[PDB]
């Protein structure tokens, strides 16, 4: 089918207004380079972050009134690099709209220049933009949507930051919300694949649902070295996901499988008289509550990682 976003090399970011301050969920490889900013630093994020001290504040609200009455708009502002460095952004936005008929997400296309254009100028690049942002409108429609819950501190941000960038974040901060986009080959074919990150925090339940509508495949995430985290999964997360979303393939996965054989970690269950969550068990808990998958994995070796979201992505195209 068509072409996935990768292929589309322009400037473009596409947020999701569901979300607190309709942060951005893709960000394309022309945008960080012309930006500076790296994928995660903008990934999650509102593009306001683009303004400075010359951009035209009228300008600004003239997009955020057509952003509040869902209709598209083409203007010309000041924008900065992280760097600090000016430039002329002829920008377009426009909102993408679902099966239904409802706006699901925003496209954003900057043309970079170094000054205000007119007349020819101004109309031979508002007629690219225009053009580019229906082309990302197409490939956009097969963005798989995958969303990942399951209790704090679980490990749902550092498997995401692993599987993304291959690195191993360390200190603990609790999410609100946040995404990460990956292009997954699927049996010889490019996939593009849309990671929103949630809360587990109990205090976040009002917002969390936020992010279900419309979503492709669930990972619902525990520990395994938290017997009580395994537990929620029967009476929080599934009962949450399938209030909201009857009919969703979930995938079960249990994280921080390198601790269930580390020694500290045994002692320290034992300490609580408690042993950690073995394959069997988490393996009946996926059938308990008709969950596609049981996956295990490791954020910090890596271990199984790869196998999730190659899962996630067959739940979603290749269903049984
Ligand atoms: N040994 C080991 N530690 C891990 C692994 N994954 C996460 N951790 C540790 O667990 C802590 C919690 O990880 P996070 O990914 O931030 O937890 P979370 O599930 O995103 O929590 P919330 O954002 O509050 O919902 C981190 O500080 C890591 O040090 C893992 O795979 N192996
Ligand atoms: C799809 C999308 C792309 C956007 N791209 C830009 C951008 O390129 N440059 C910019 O200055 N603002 C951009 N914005 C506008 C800001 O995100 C924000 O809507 C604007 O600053 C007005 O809202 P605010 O007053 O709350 O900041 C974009 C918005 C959306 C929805
Ligand atoms: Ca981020
Ligand atoms: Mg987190």
């Amino acid at each position: 089918l068509a072409t996935t976003l990768e292929r589309i090399e322009k400037n473009f970011v596409i947020t999701d207004p569901r979300l607190p301050d309709n942060p951005i969920i893709f960000a394309s490889d022309s945008f960080l380079q012309l930006t500076e900013y790296s994928r995660e630093e903008i990934l999650g994020r509102n593009c306001r972050f683009l303004q400075g001290p010359e951009t035209d504040r009228a300008t600004v609200r003239k997009i955020r009134d057509a952003i509040d009455n869902q209709t598209e708009v083409t203007v010309q502002l000041i924008n900065y690099t992280k760097s600090g460095k000016k430039f002329w952004n002829l920008f377009h936005l426009q909102p993408m709209r679902d099966q239904k008929g409802d706006v699901q997400y925003f496209i954003g296309v900057q043309l970079d220049g170094t000054e205000h254009v007119r007349d020819a100028a101004e109309r031979e690049g508002v007629m690219l933009i225009k053009k580019t942002a229906e082309n990302i409108d197409e490939a956009a429609k097969e963005l798989i949507k995958c969303v990942v819950v399951g209790d704090g501190a679980v490990g749902k941000t550092c498997l995401l930051i692993s599987y993304t960038t291959n690195a191993f974040p360390g200190e603990y901060i609790p999410t609100v919300f946040d995404n990460y986009s990956a292009n997954v080959m699927v049996d010889g074919k490019p996939v593009n694949l849309g990671l929103w990150d949630t809360a587990g925090l109990e205090d976040y339940d009002r917002l969390r649902p936020l992010s279900y509508p419309q979503t492709d495949v669930f990972l619902i995430c525990f520990s395994l070295v938290s017997p009580a985290s395994f537990h929620h999964v029967r009476a929080k997360w599934y009962p949450e996901v399938r209030h909201h979303c009857p009919n969703t393939p979930i995938i079960l996965v249990g994280t921080k499988l390198d601790l269930r054989d580390d020694k500290d970690t045994i002692e320290k269950l034992k300490e609580k008289k408690l042993t950690p969550i073995t394959y069997p068990q988490g393996l009946a808990m996926a059938k308990e509550i008709g969950a596609v998958k049981y996956l295990e994995c490791s954020a910090l070796t890596q271990r199984g990682l790869k196998t999730v979201f190659d899962e996630a992505i067959r739940a979603v195209l290749c269903p049984p």
